[PDB]
């Protein structure tokens, strides 16, 4: 199950060959994933000192917008969106074109505070729509190809700013096939009830339903930030299940077709509050380390890398120390360093991949789970005195090719 999240708006395929982009002080740097990793600059822009590019303002991002098959490069800016395409041949395009004249902080008023903008086949066309949780509801601009962007359409009057009083340090927005007809629908976690609306086929969506009482702010304590919460594929028909981090540990809510919900289970005695986990200090992720389609629960605790495995039902064995690296223990802090779960090696396991405070580190999963001894990649995409600073800089991983 593909999914959109607001800490993963990028969605990394779960057996592939995932690549390094780095939106850099200068320019956009590729970390093209291959045996000689050679990052250069590719785009002299989408930058803090090229174009004037701020994380406060802006959204910088990696999806495919022609339907080639290539990740290309994204801004939401002032005056609009921009679209470096991946001209292929190891190249993007300079300077960028801008695509539509919304979706900007300029340009429709648009606020990293108040709403949300991702990139999304939700019409399952082969590229990528704009999708936006703006004020009054869920704008969408339609990929009619050739970088030709319909207007920004509202499409919902819900979970926006301003309808339905949907806050950025209340609740959480994502993307994710709850139906089961391979199409993303939304998925709101509000304040009493975690809602989804279904994606009506035609670059639509339908009226909110509530499907959970849980999971929430006013439903079972749950926090941004104390407390994580995930959609994810848990037992591998292709449907997102739901999973948080709350208190005393991990908490499933299976996908029971259709966008109705199990009921709410403790599954996993770990990565909570209860035992030490904190948002400021210990980033939890969903991923699969075994290739066998369903997700597991990765954490990057105090002492390292702490592991608990899928069943394959969506039950999970006990949370186990699988790495001493990557941790508090070894200098990682979240406001300055980087971690990602995802595959490296195409062997579907997800790896390991640090940007940390002078170097890129790895750790590259045995196919079972067990990672193996960290390997420094580059000395680029690391902190290196605020040369990579997450308020300056944005580091994701994608796959350019699709
Ligand atoms: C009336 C007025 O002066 N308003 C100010 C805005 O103009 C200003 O935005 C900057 O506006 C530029 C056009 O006047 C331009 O759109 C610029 O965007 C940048 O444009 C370059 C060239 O196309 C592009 O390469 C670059 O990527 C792009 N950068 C971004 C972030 O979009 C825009 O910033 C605004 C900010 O200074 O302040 C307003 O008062
Ligand atoms: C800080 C403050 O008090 N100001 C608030 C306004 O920011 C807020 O504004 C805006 O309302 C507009 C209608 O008067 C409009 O809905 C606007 O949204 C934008 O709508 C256009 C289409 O009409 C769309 O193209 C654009 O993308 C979209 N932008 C966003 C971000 O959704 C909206 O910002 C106002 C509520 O109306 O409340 C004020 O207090
Ligand atoms: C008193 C207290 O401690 N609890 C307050 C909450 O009740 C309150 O939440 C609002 O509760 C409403 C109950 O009828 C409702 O659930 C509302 O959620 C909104 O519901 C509509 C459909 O009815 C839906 O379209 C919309 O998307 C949804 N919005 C969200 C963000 O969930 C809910 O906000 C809360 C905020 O007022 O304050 C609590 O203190
Ligand atoms: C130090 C101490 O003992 N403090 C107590 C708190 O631990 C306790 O909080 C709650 O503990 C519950 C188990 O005893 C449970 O973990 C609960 O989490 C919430 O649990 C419900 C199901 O019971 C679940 O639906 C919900 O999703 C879940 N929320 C989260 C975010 O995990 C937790 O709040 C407190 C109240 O019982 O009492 C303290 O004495
Ligand atoms: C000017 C100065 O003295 N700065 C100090 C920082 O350098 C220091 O950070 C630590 O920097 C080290 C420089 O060699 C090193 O990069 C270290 O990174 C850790 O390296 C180990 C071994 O490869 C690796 O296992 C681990 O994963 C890695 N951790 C990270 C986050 O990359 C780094 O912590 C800082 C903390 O002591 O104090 C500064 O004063
Ligand atoms: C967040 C985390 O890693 N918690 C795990 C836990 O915590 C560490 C301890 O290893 C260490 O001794 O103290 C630090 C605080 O200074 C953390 O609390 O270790 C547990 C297993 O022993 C594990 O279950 C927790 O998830």
């Amino acid at each position: 199950s593909n999914v959109i999240t607001q800490d993963l708006p990028i969605p990394v395929a779960s057996r592939g060959f995932a690549d390094i982009v780095g939106f850099g002080l200068d320019g956009v740097v590729i970390g093209r994933n291959a045996v000689n990793l050679q990052p250069f600059l590719a785009v002299k822009n989408f930058a803090q000192n090229a174009g004037g590019w701020l994380t406060t303002k802006h959204v910088r991002l990696i999806a495919d917008t022609t339907g080639t098959g290539k990740g290309d490069i994204v801004g939401f800016g002032n005056a609009g969106v921009y679209v470096s395409v991946n001209n292929g041949k190891n190249t993007f395009a300079d300077p960028p074109k801008m695509v539509i004249a919304n979706f900007g902080y300029d340009a429709g008023g648009w606020r990293v505070e108040k709403h949300l903008r991702y990139l999304a086949d939700i019409r399952k066309t082969g590229r990528a729509d704009i999708i936006g949780f703006g004020e009054k509801g869920v704008l969408v601009s339609r990929n009619n190809g050739g970088l030709n962007f319909g207007p920004a359409t509202l499409v919902l009057k819900d979970f926006g700013y301003d309808a339905g009083g949907w806050r950025l340090d209340r609740h959480l927005r994502f993307l994710a096939d709850v139906t089961g007809n391979g199409h993303l629908d939304i998925v709101g976690f509000g304040d009493k009830h975690v809602f989804i609306s279904r994606n009506n086929g035609d670059g639509t969506f339908a009226p909110a339903k509530s499907v959970i009482d849980n999971f929430c702010i006013d439903a079972g304590g749950w926090k941004i930030g104390d407390h994580p919460r995930f959609v994810a594929d848990l037992t591998g028909d292709g449907t997102a299940d739901i999973i948080g981090c709350g208190k005393a540990g991990c908490w499933v809510a299976l996908n029971n077709g259709g966008g109705v919900f199990g009921q709410v289970k403790l599954v996993i005695n770990d990565f909570g509050t209860d035992k030490g986990w904190q948002a400021a200090k210990h980033p939890r992720f969903i991923a699969d380390l075994t290739g066998n389609g369903r997700g597991d629960v990765v954490g990057f605790g105090n002492a390292g890398v702490y592991v608990a495995l899928n069943n394959g039902d969506g039950t999970f064995q006990s949370a186990k120390l699988v790495l001493k690296d990557f941790g508090v223990q070894q200098g990682w802090t979240v406001s300055k360093h980087r971690r990602f779960v995802v595959d490296l090696t195409g062997d579907g396991c997800a790896d390991i991949i640090g940007f940390g405070e002078k170097e890129t580190l790895v750790s590259y999963n045995d196919g079972k789970g067990n990672f193996g001894p960290v390997k420094a990649l580059t000395n680029d995409f690391s902190f290196s005195g605020g040369k990579w600073a997450p308020e300056t800089t944005v580091c994701w991983m994608a796959n350019l090719d699709s």
